[PDB]
């Protein structure tokens, strides 16, 4: 394991930096030459590829997105095009390769290491959806979160007395984590995920009970895998009369300097990928599950959904709001 | 299981509201009927119970420090005086009794419930520290790791662009997880806690190196535990010319709103809190451990310390800063 290359592939996720700046410290502290891919898979093609050395990553890991960049590069899903990718990391002699960002960016990584078995590719988990099978939790949910709280303390610190409702429309894909977590981090009397089969017709009786008993500032809390914030008023006002404050908050869920668990999760599993590409390791995700630092195959990591959401959590979320 | 009372003792710590909130609501829930114990167990020998309905933690969830007050009250280590606490508890019908606080704060729920076999008691670790036994992580541990982050933010931010070498002091009492988390997220050269025994000669040679490569801004970071900032800063002094910022971060540590890790920590724990009590049992204070919510008895609380360090952790964080 003489030289590694690291890339950043999919949306922006705070604490993709400090997992950089991990790997490449890492790597040179192990005597391994270690190249920067920029912009995601494009760059691997495009052959945007540099030697990196401890001070590249020098004030990185408190920066939020990725000083690489990242890109979305569709014609990777073809073959004949990650011969070109191959051939651009063999040529340099390339012998590992750590890719960070989502379920996405590690079927890549997955190809890759079929495709030639002379580069070890190892996965970093930077997403902040939380939805990365045999980890508990990405590299960047923590920060989305606290981002979340502070986005919602502004909007209701903004807004005039008399609102009543804030429809508020959070990231997080398909996984309604982001939503159930920063819900019950803001006092939501409602949460709409995915996960559980939404009743329109409740939720407008809570709204128009509390509304009754005088209650301003109500949040109700969309996760955009379940339907848009527009979507949720639109079917409210079938029941009652309602908006009072539309707000999708957007793509600023992914700026911003990560939190201190994102930084040391980034900074733990970065150091570990090297670590696992110095053992001989190939087609594997890192993760943290059960407070332990582990490394699962890209083949468990597609097979299912590995663990459900949490239901009991949205229940006390539920209770507490009552 | 028809009454509880609810108390704060200890330090502050980000995140005793939305503990106290959730004990609350989830007792509310169940049809019990929930006291709240003012300035700890002072309040507790003083009367100073009040009952609390569902609107008395309304606008809590974001608050720091706590709205039930905190003292330290060195006479309830004595037996008699607990008796007067035991009678204002019993003579209202008190059945259950939810301690949030730190390792202290246990030792008086241990005392009751040993000399009361009519209040069952439960713990709930509200302390920044992260320093007690069975849960992984205590309520506040988060909200203090970025507060340190903030501040030395501040610190580099405010100051000469010339100076060399921060010498920042963080809590933690005698455990240096706050230290080190905030360390290695800050970026720190050095990391002086209680575990790992100092080499002052060693960390002068890597000021000193470094000052030499022109690099500005260093953090020394230092647990409280294992020395103050002032006596790093003069034990340098004993090799290297030095003394450009020491900084006491203080008690500012335990204020300010907790983050989200910390408000649904809280939240679990108290709600977990209650599904206890009714469930009969005591002597136990909850936690999470490899990520599952957890109850251990006090017994084995104060038994040992119960894991290490992480030694791992230490190493990785001085590898990142070379
Ligand atoms: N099935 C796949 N096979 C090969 N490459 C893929 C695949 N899915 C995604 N990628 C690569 O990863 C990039 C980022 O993936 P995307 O799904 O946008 O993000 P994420 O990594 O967050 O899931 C894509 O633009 C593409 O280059
Ligand atoms: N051994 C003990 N027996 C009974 N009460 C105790 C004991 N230790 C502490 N306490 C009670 O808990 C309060 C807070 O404890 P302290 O040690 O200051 O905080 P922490 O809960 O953060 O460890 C003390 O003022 C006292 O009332």
């Amino acid at each position: 394991m003489k030289k590694i290359a690291v890339l950043t592939s999919g949306g922006d996720s705070p604490g993709m930096n400090a997992a950089v700046r991990a790997v490449v410290r890492t790597a040179i502290y192990n005597e391994i030459e270690v190249y920067g891919v920029y912009h995601g898979y494009q760059g691997l093609l495009n052959d945007d590829i540099h030697k990196l050395e401890l001070g590249s990553v020098g004030d990185t890991i408190q920066r939020g997105g990725t000083f690489l960049y990242s890109a979305r590069c569709p014609e990777f899903k073809e073959q004949e095009v990650r011969k070109v990718a191959i051939e651009n990391l063999r040529k340099r002699g390339i012998e590992g390769l750590v890719v960070i960002g989502g379920d996405g960016s590690y079927r890549g990584a997955q190809r890759i290491s079929e495709e030639c078995k002379e580069i070890q590719t190892i996965g970093i988990p930077g997403t902040i959806d939380n939805d990365i099978n045999g980890t508990d939790f990405t590299i960047g949910f923590d920060t989305a979160l606290n981002t979340i709280i502070g986005l919602v303390d502004k909007i209701r610190d903004t807004a005039s007395s008399h609102a009543r409702t804030f429809i508020i429309e959070a990231m997080g894909r398909d996984c309604g984590d982001l939503a159930l977590w920063a819900g019950l981090s803001v006092g939501a009397e409602t949460i709409v995920v995915p996960e559980v089969k939404t009743d329109i017709k409740e939720i407008a009786d809570k709204i128009e009970q509390g509304i009754k008993r005088g209650k301003k500032h109500s949040i109700v809390l969309v996760a955009e895998g379940c339907m848009t914030a527009q979507d949720c008023q639109k079917e409210l006002s079938q029941y009652i009369n309602v908006d009072n404050r539309v707000s999708v908050l957007g793509h600023v869920q992914r700026g911003g300097s990560p939190t201190g668990a994102d930084r040391v999760l980034a900074s733990r599993l970065g150091g570990y990928a090297v670590d696992l590409l110095m053992q001989g390791e190939t087609a594997k995700g890192v993760g943290i599950k059960n407070n332990k630092i582990v490394a699962t195959s890209f083949d468990e990591i597609f097979d299912g959904k590995d663990h459900k959401f949490d239901y009991s959590l949205y229940e006390l979320a539920n209770k507490l709001s009552i």
